């Protein structure tokens, strides 16, 4: 396996790291049906999606889909330095496909 | 989809955006049956509510509803400041569809 | 739907508001057979549980029996001040129904 | 129906009261196979288990089992202090069937 | 049962235990297909990982493994130094099997 979120990016396609060593500026969710997903903004204005559940997902990503909406809110209210985002960017916002947190 | 809570709640008829910008002053939550929701207030009298599961949801949405009041006592406990809700206006009190975070 | 517990309680027979503005003083939980249970106290001595599961909840309650303990947990922990508690009073100690934490 | 650990726990053969009024030591869980645990030590060496799911345990403790480690984990981190705990005496380390947690 | 991670490790083939006692300096985590996972790393470069579920698991580490995670996640928000991890050292990197946590 990968030891990096890096290497772990390049494992597969439409994708690219962003490096943020920033905490998140804002941080978004919804309930609303067919949007139930998070959004959140670095204070330069960089946006990401955690995407809603859909066809493009495996069975195996769905728990992995509500841990990282997880990991967002508890990052955002503890303001945890987000060091990079792996992410597709085949849609927009971009999608999260994993996080790194450092100090 | 949507960069933020004000073009995703743009999305959905019945709808407003609500801009608090403050932490949320009291968190109620019930297990009483018929009745197993979650009531929010704002200090200027503002009252939300994440309302009970039911036929208008769609079972997407069931998983985000447990989200979101997880997310409201969370941020209640923390005094995190609320940045907007964006609300379903046909419901009394306004029935939460989507939340933001900032500052 | 209710805009605060007092009126969400009077909604249910057996039921009465404890007001307690304060902190919870213990928490304890269990996990023994037919005794997997919250008990709070308050330093007023005011005793308070959360009733196992049983065949007097309806379905929708067993989700929201489970957050009542999270809460409670997490209300402890951060010494969030408890203002009000819904509760049947037909069992000993008397059952949470509900509860609202604010200052 | 106990208003407090020590006359829950007096309703189970094989069981004991160990009064702690410390903050855990050290905190141990484990994912390899049938050894799914948490192990806890406080510093003058008393140690304690929760106890794998077994056929000893009836369907209802089986989500108190995930809670209980869930609040271990969390007492750990935040230091809080734990008051006494009721164990079963039949097992080394003795195995956790309650916890109360007071200041 | 076990009294300790140094115990639970030996009975297990391929395991070995890493004495850190130092707080988590990253923390990874992917929802991408098939690298549902988590890897963490000491300042001293040391990276571990929790593997992705699979075949060399049983059902009831599905649950621990997840768990695991939010284990890390929350020792390194919380700064809480590790004392010991109990790894299968026939991966790479290593793959957590049990945590210590002790200051
Ligand atoms: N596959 C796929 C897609 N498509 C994904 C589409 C993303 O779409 C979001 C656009 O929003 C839907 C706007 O809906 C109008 C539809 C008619 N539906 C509704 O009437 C409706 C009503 C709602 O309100 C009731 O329920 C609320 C609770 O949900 C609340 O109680 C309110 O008070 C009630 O009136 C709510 C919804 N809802 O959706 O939440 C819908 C793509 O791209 C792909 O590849
Ligand atoms: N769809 C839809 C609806 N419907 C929702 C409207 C409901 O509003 C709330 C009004 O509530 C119910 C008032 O209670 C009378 C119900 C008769 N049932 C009971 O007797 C009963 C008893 C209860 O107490 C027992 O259980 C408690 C635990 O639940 C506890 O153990 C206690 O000690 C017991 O005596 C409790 C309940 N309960 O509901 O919690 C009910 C609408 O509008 C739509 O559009
Ligand atoms: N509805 C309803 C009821 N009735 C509810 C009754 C309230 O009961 C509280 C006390 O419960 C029973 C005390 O147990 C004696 C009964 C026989 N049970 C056992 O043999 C037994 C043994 C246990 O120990 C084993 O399992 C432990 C893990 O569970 C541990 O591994 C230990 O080492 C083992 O020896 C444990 C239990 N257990 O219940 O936890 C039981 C009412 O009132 C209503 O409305
Ligand atoms: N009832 C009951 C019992 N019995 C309870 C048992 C006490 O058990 C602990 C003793 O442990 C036995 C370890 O098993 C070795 C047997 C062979 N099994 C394995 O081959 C095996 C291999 C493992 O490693 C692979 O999978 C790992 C992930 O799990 C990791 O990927 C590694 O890289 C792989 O090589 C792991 C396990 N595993 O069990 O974790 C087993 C009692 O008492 C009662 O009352
Ligand atoms: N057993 C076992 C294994 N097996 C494990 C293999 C480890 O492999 C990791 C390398 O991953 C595969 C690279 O995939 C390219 C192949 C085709 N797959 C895709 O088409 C694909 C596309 C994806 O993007 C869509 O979905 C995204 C959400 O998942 C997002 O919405 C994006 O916008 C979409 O375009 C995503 C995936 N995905 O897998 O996440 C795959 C081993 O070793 C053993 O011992």
């Amino acid at each position: 396996t990968p030891q990096n979120i890096t290497d772990l990016c390049a494992e597969y396609h439409n994708t690219q790291i962003h490096t943020l060593n920033d905490k998140i500026f804002s941080y978004t969710e919804s309930l609303a049906g067919k949007r139930e997903m998070a959004i959140i903004t670095f204070k330069n204005g960089a946006t990401f999606q955690v995407e809603v559940p859909g066809s493009q997902h495996i069975d195996s990503q769905k728990k992995a889909i509500e841990r990282m909406k997880d990991t967002l809110r508890i990052a955002y209210l503890t303001e945890a330095k987000v060091e990079k985002l792996c992410v597709w960017n085949n849609k927009t916002p971009h999608a999260i496909a994993a996080i790194s947190m450092a100090n």
